[PDB]
């Protein structure tokens, strides 16, 4: 009943949020957001300064010849490639990627 | 496990559903922040959305300041479609982000 919870953050936030199928460190997360989707991961990554850097890896395959065309057409060139930034900006990123989509 | 998803909907989305309780219908406990500013509010269900505000918490400091930026239905108890749940989401977001 945790998961009626889960449906109204994927009804409220347009994004669908796993733990990494191919991953088992409990550190990747595959990522789902779309009203027009664009799928991607998230690796959370810490020690050193002891701040957690995000890591983000955008997943294509999922994607039709005509949604990765229209992709292209609507969303920044950085998106498309790995990118890496503080936890702290990662609800930036998520509002751009929203903008981006609708 | 599931406390990991939603650590991560709160970094991601800035939104943590605190607690779920059915009574008159089904409620959920909301807040939403982003200097700092946090409101606080219900979603109940009957599909239609009801969203009541809840200020009860807040300072009167925090109330001028959310005044300030919050458009003035965001105070009121509003009832919409789930079809524009997440444009409502969207606007609250803007609002604190200012």
């Amino acid at each position: 009943n945790s998961e009626v919870i889960k449906d109204l953050y994927e009804y409220l936030c347009n994004v669908r949020v796993h733990k990494s199928y191919e991953d088992d460190s409990g550190l990747w997360f595959d990522i789902s957001q779309g009203t027009s989707i664009m799928d991607y991961k998230l690796g959370f990554v810490k020690g050193q300064a002891q701040v957690t850097e995000v890591i983000y890896a955008p997943v294509l395959k999922q994607r039709s010849t005509e949604e990765l065309y229209s992709l292209q057409s609507k969303l920044p060139e950085y998106l498309f490639e790995t990118l890496s930034f503080p936890l702290s900006s990662l609800n930036q990123f998520y509002n751009k990627i929203a903008k981006s989509l609708n």
